[PDB]
């Protein structure tokens, strides 16, 4: 008694951090880098 849910991401791979799809994983795989990074704690100081 309920909407069943159903189909994941039939696209080949899509990227979770922005969604961005890549017919290749390794597109996407290399892709999420341009995520990744530019993650500084603050001011330096030095
Ligand atoms: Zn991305």
């Amino acid at each position: 008694g309920s909407s069943g849910s159903s189909g994941t991401g039939k696209k080949p791979y899509k990227c979770n951090e922005c969604g961005k799809v890549f017919t290749q994983n390794s597109h996407l795989a290399r892709h999420r880098g341009i995520h990744t990074g530019e993650k500084p704690s603050g001011p330096s100081s030095g």
